[PDB]
């Protein structure tokens, strides 16, 4: 039904929000510290000197284990 | 249709996976450091001296800003 199409769109958008903002392919699993923006995969977060969202200096990256993780790289 | 019920269940499970594993009421937004387990809201994370997933000592809690929030 049309309701099935609406639910498919909601699911698709939530899943896309869990993907890296730089490569759009891998799941987000890294946090820029101390600002806390958690928007990148490990590879894309590796060489950024400043946060791509707030411009704060990246003192270090913290790996995060989230219950939503489903990609082979995070299992 | 039956597919509408299947999609509602998938959406419910994904939304429940974003909620605190301790209180089940607030969104996950905190990481236990240095282990990295990100399973609690800030109120439950503040009250735990040991990670509830791996039992490692919590050296500090890092707030996380996630695009799914
Ligand atoms: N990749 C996995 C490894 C652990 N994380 S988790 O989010 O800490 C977690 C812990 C226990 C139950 C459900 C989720 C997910
Ligand atoms: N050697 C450091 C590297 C980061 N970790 S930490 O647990 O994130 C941490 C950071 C700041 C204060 C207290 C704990 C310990
Ligand atoms: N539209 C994206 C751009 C980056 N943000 S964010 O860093 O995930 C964030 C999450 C919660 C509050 C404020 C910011 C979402
Ligand atoms: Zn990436
Ligand atoms: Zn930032
Ligand atoms: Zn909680
Ligand atoms: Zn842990």
């Amino acid at each position: 039904s049309q309701q099935t199409r609406v639910l498919q769109e909601k699911l698709r958008k939530l899943k896309e929000a869990m993907l890296c903002m730089v490569c759009c392919e891998e799941e987000i699993n890294s946090t820029f510290c101390p600002c806390g923006h958690t928007v990148c995969c490990e590879s894309c977060a590796a060489q950024l000197q400043s946060c791509p969202v707030c411009r704060s200096r990246v003192e270090h990256v913290q790996h995060v284990y989230l219950p939503t993780h489903t990609s082979l790289l995070n299992l």
